[PDB]
């Protein structure tokens, strides 16, 4: 992934006036989200489908049950969330050199943070179990499948949920501050 | 992929005078297309032929049915589209330092955007199913094949179609603005 | 891993006034931790699950016993520790350009160093043996499993424990210096 | 490996006053060690365990005999040696901007060079044979194993020993020069 | 099978006085039962467990589901029935050379014929299907298994049931004849 | 197969008065049917299911398509026909020692010969092809299967049909002779 | 097995004077033991070691656990018992043509019948389970193994125990008769 | 094969008056044909299709090329020839107990011997080579196949041709003797 | 094995005058040797080389170590011994119909019995262990191999040694009787 283009864009997008809460929120976003996703998370989800196995002899059942158990990977959801959260801060380049803008940005950023947090709760939950039960064609009746590295993905889920809750609390604090 | 050469060329190609609609179009192109293709999309289509399987014993039938089901990969079509869309904006370097030019650029950019959107509709459609039916030599009669990660590629297709429709609407808005 | 973003952040975060002990601690952190993790350690833990084998015919027992023997990889724990240790020094950017701060930073850095050292002692220990005994479902009764590169991971464990003990001694020396 | 961080640190660490012998030693270190390890040596030791085979049917005997024959890889020992040798020259950044220092640096650098040369002689020797005899559990009695690319690793061993002997001779020449 | 010992015993056991119905019953028994079992039936049930397959990867599930689907083979039940039916006629050798005996023999032969016919109805039924559903340990949940030569074993079942019904009708005819 | 019991029964069953046509029919039956089935035919149909293959990866499709292509083996049909044809001649033992009988025997033997000849025509035909097309569950759509020793089974079919036609012509000749 | 030599020897050994109980015992021995072992039992124990499987990857563990679970096959024990029981009746040929002898024969036959019945109880028991637990070298710790055709061997065990108990009761009846 | 039925039939068929040449012909037939086919030849052609291999990956090509190279096995042709040659001598049982007959028998026996000798020359030839070239569907273009035990089948072919030529010479000698 | 030819020869060879000890010896030979070898022993040694395995990857090492561990099978040694022991009793047919002969026969029979008993002690011993150690070419150094059915072959060895010792004691008793 070409993270240096996003780095240079975020360097040119952090020149806008911000409050204390906004700078604490940017510090949490830079440290607890970007460096961890861009350094640690890529290799964890590397052998997700290679080391996914099911107890059957039916061709094509592994693909069906893997696609049914993990519709979207965690890492790609987090990368999309990171890109979308910083979008309101990237519209400053277009709107500047070319206080209502600040309020609109804050409102949109709060709505995005809450939407992504709720979507993360509904998509995944709080844990990744080590077994899965599958009843999708072409598999015959119900079969059982086994997952790769479930403990380290439960740890990743819990850590990301905690960081997103912190950023949501700071967003609501600043929203109350504006009034 | 060497995306930093395109970055430096687009940095030297965005010095041309543009309208408000043109800057909104460039912002949508930079955010919703380049960062997602250059960060997220490369790894999704990595095991497309390795995890493609068919129910047969005939040598060479997997290659024939994979080539018949996916004549061109989605990711390479999107990269070519990204390069071609920014071509009219890259001819400014040749035509400058060396308002009719602006109008010609707008006309060509609208024609390219509509051509690629229609070609994307005719090549792929709106969904990627999880099964395929193949009747190509050397396969005997019709055989059935199974696809890798179909839900996340339906999600990618829908997202790209929405972004291309937004950029087409802005292109027609600016075309009407010029008159 | 994108270590150059952390490099540029640590270049912009080392402009704070520091004592002699703090500069010796930063030199030990830069040399004995970052260059070794960022150059040497990545390739050692590359085939940890591919070259992990157990003596059984049960599908899914390799995944269960590998997840039970190594809940979190050493390399990811060390990367997270490196990021967290430098966090108090990365809050200077937010708190500066925007002596109590120095004392609070020292207290938090000492607490983090001791917490990570104790957690490393409780998670892993001092050696990595070459055999493992597993009694987790779906494995039948107890089975025996064999580990990849155990001597070079015992060497890595001992080296990291020695460096962390040195940095803890310097942190307590500076804490006594402040009084 | 992130060799550009070490490059930038060595660029900022070569601003210290040095003698003629010290500059010849730095030239030999830069050319005959860093460029060869950082360009040529990484790919040679890539399939060391994949292309290591033994004549047996016992599960887990390949891991035991590979770990017994190569406790530490040559390439990682050389990288650690390169980092440690340049450490005395990297303490100048801390000790400068913040002739006894020069003498202490020379003494420590000579001790490190001799220690690593003797350790390299005792760990490996002068050649890498193409056969190995193993009598480690779980292997039954003694078994025979075959090695990958032994001639090119004997060539690498001899070349590195010659370069280290040259740098040791220059270190003792400068030590005599100081008196 | 040593059928010639039974042949010589039945040659020495058919010297007893019998009625017309008893000789018709012996003719049906000799032709429609002994020659067909002793010539045709042995090879049909030769690959019953070798060509029995189930859709699973679990060791030991084939043995469990084959033992659950066919507790006793058809051919061995028929051989035991043939031996037991001729037992009352083989007690004449002991009771002769050494009309109440004739009546007791007829009563016992009728009871045996009806018992075996009812047991054959309850054990097997009228058809052998080509699929089986198994939920026995160590198989996980329910699995599906496929049978070898089901049409020719349905034909064998129907033929044997018809012959046994004919012999039962003749036994009841003679029982009524005695009064 | 225990053919010597049938031999001894046919030796004790050929003591009945017969015409010239009946003795020619018995000679054709003894030579062209019993010796060939009892010597030559057993080994030809030994590997019928072992050397039967289909082009698929579906478990259980070989059993389904083999059972659909050969509901009853040729050799077992011929053995049953041989036993049934000689049945009217085996009722002489019961009816003798214990000319209307001769006429009834001739009528029943002609009816059996014609019934078996017509059934052989409808079951099999005149040739055994080397390919088969199968569309039975669990096979997906239509698959193609290959047969073992088809030329030698076409030769066997033609030879048996010719011999049965000769015996039918002699049976009708004797039936006309009686009037 | 050459059962016709034993047949001819038992034909020449049954010319001795015997009582009513002795003839009933010989009838039970001839029918319920010899014909069933010589016709039915040989094929049941044909694939005992081929269809015996264990859940392991260790070479040589199948042989060790099969030899530990079935030290002597049931069928060979029954054949030896049949030969030994008829031995006292086969010494009449030597002692005749060449009432104390009759009494000695009865005493020895009763002792043999009781010894074999008790040995059968202690060797096997009353049932054959479908699972076995093995802890014999070279198997690692305890492993689990699966048995072939356990229900039909429990049926065989029960039938043989019932017949042996009947023959023991008749032997003790005749022993009391002699006084 | 049940050769004892043919033995007993040939014992009852050699009671006809014969000349010296006819008895020499019967001696050659009994010794050089029946004992060798009935003792030696059965096991040679046992693994003809199991040990027949071709250099391809196409399913079903082995069956096609084996059926094309050996339309009828040598051993079955020889058994049929043996049965047919003795047929004229087996019609004596029907024609006797029930010199023109002798002449008709001699004429038919000579015609059969010459027909079978010429058919053996045209079907097979004089040698069995060790390679075969096959261009039959489903094989792609021409493929090469390898034969099992070719030298011992060339020896068998030559021996049988010599014996058949001797019997043909004796048949023509006796035909000339009759005139 | 054609044991009925030996049966008929031993029936025609037991017409010679013999003493009481000679008839007891013939009874022990007929019962405890011929019926057990001809009924029980053939199937025990059926899978001796198929179920013999060694822990290696070297082609041809199984054949070498099996031939080194079992130079001659037990069953073939016992069959040869049975044939040779009865040879002196088979020379009576030649020497009769065509008391010094009796003495010479007794002397030769005693010498043969003692020679075979001593040879059996030196060839095999008293037990068959379950492991074997092999150091024969092409095996590399020493390897370990595992044996099939060792307990039932130790039982067979002990039983045969006991019977041979009984027959040797009776032979020496009769030798002393002659004087
Ligand atoms: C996360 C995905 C699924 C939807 C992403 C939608 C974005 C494309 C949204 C989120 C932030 C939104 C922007 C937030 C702020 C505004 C400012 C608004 O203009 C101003 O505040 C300045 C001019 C004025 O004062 O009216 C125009 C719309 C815009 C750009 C919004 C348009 C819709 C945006 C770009
Ligand atoms: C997407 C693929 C399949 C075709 C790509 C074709 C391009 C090579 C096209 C699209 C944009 C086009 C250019 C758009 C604008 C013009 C300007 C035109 O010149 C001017 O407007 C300036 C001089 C003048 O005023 O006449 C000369 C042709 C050119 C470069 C066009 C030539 C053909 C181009 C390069
Ligand atoms: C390692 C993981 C599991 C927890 C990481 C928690 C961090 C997010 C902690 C460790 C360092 C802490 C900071 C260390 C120093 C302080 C300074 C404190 O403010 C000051 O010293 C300046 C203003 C003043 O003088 O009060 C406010 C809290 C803060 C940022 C702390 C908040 C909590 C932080 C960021
Ligand atoms: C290779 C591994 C196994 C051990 C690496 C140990 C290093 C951490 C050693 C080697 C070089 C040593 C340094 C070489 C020079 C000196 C200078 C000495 O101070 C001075 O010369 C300046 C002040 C003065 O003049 O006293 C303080 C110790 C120090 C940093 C040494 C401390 C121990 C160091 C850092
Ligand atoms: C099929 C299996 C499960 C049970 C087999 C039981 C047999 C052992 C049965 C069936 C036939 C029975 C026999 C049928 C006839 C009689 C005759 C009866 O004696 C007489 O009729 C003659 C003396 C008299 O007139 O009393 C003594 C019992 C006996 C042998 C019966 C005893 C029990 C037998 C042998
Ligand atoms: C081939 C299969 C499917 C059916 C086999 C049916 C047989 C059991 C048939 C064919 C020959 C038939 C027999 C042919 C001749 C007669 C003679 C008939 O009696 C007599 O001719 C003698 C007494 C008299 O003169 O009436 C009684 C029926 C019976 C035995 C027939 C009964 C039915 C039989 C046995
Ligand atoms: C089942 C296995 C383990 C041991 C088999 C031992 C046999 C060899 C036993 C069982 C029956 C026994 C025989 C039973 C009867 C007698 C009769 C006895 O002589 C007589 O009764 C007749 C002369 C006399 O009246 O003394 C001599 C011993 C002998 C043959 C016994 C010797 C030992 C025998 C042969
Ligand atoms: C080898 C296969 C392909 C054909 C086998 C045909 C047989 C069935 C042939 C060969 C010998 C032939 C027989 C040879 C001798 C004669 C004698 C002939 O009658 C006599 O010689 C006696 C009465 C008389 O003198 O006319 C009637 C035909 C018959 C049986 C022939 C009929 C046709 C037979 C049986
Ligand atoms: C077991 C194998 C390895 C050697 C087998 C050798 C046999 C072929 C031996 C054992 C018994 C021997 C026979 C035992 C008895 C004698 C009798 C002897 O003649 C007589 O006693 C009758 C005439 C006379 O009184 O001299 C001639 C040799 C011969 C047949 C012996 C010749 C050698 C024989 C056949």
């Amino acid at each position: 992934g070409e993270w240096t283009i996003l780095e240079r864009l975020l360097e040119a997008a952090v020149q806008q006036h911000s409050t204390m809460i906004g700078r604490i929120l940017l510090t949490v976003v830079v440290i607890f989200r970007i460096l961890i996703v861009a350094i640690v998370g890529e290799t964890v989800y590397d052998d997700e489908q290679t080391m996914f196995v099911c107890n059957t002899l039916q061709p094509g059942c592994n693909q069906a049950c893997y696609d049914r158990a993990f519709p979207i990977s965690h890492i790609r959801y987090w990368v999309f969330q990171i890109i979308m959260v910083c979008t309101p801060s990237l519209c400053f380049i277009t709107y500047s050199v070319h206080s209502r803008f600040y309020i609109i940005q804050v409102v949109f950023r709060n709505a995005l943070e809450i939407g992504f947090l709720v979507g993360q709760y509904f998509l995944y939950g709080f844990s990744v179990p080590g077994l899965y039960e599958c009843n999708r064609y072409p598999c015959i009746k119900e079969v059982e499948c086994y997952v790769s590295r479930p403990t380290e993905k439960t740890v990743f889920l819990v850590f990301m949920f905690a960081v997103s809750g912190i950023c949501v609390v700071l967003n609501l604090a600043e929203l109350n501050h504006l009034g």
